[PDB]
């Protein structure tokens, strides 16, 4: 694998979005990963509808603004035979009746891959696939108020994750002793972290569980 990867540079990643007060992180993580895979397939970067996922993926196990799983989202897209664009089905930050319209479907998937639960495996996937959906322990105030640099939280759990985000690359700071990171796109808007991104500690015993529940859709 390369020493550093950043899929934003290659056109795989849409601008940072903002889930608001709805517990829809899982939907943003899932659209992120699917946006990347669709871009690889077609060469077209098209923002996808989180609202479509929030409103419609109940049968697959998702619970709207009260939480969900990226894999349940990928299963929905496969079951449903499509997913609408952001433009056609805009984000409301509240759970509403399903308004899926197949005329405006711009993405599909044929299942998903769960990555082995090691950072080495995660690195190989990011290098070869594109952006990857991941679960992290975001349940510390240090994360909420993160601004810049490599995020390390001594109390982070590698087993107990509560927030779905998107790994878009990895790399290292040229500064000192702990300098590797995962480049992670959050869904809390551009004013959180580094333009909506966080550089998370990499190769430090699966910090915050970043490799514990990593997956992406097949297209
Ligand atoms: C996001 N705004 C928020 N968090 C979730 O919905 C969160 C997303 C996933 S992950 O990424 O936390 C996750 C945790 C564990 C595992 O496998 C062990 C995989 C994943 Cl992807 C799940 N989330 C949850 O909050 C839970 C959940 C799961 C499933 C459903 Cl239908 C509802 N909630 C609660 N325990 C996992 C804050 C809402």
């Amino acid at each position: 694998a390369p020493r550093s990867v950043d899929w934003r540079e290659k056109g795989y990643v849409t601008p940072v979005k903002n889930q608001g007060q709805c517990g829809s992180c899982w939907a943003f993580s899932a659209t992120g990963a699917l946006e990347g895979q669709m871009f690889r397939k077609t060469g077209r970067l098209i923002s996808l509808s989180e609202q479509n996922l929030v409103d419609c993926s109940g049968p697959q196990g998702n619970e709207g603004c009260n939480g969900g799983l990226m894999d349940y989202a990928f299963q929905y897209v496969q079951d449903n035979g499509g997913l609408d664009s952001e433009e056609s089905y805009p984000y409301e930050a509240t759970e509403e009746s399903c308004k899926y319209n197949p005329k405006y479907s711009v993405a599909n998937d044929t299942g998903f891959v769960d990555i082995p639960k090691q950072e080495k495996a995660l690195m190989k996937a990011v290098a070869t696939v594109g952006p990857i959906s991941v679960a992290i322990d975001a349940g510390h105030e240090s994360f909420l108020f993160y601004k810049e640099g490599i995020y390390f939280e001594p109390d982070c759990s590698s087993e107990d994750m509560d927030h779905g985000v998107l790994v878009v690359g990895y790399g290292f700071e040229s500064t000192s002793d702990n300098n590797k990171y995962w480049l992670v796109k959050n869904s809390w808007g551009e004013e959180w972290g580094m333009g909506g991104y966080v550089k998370m500690a990499k190769d430090r015993r699966n910090h915050c569980g970043i490799a514990s529940a990593a997956s992406y859709p097949t297209v």
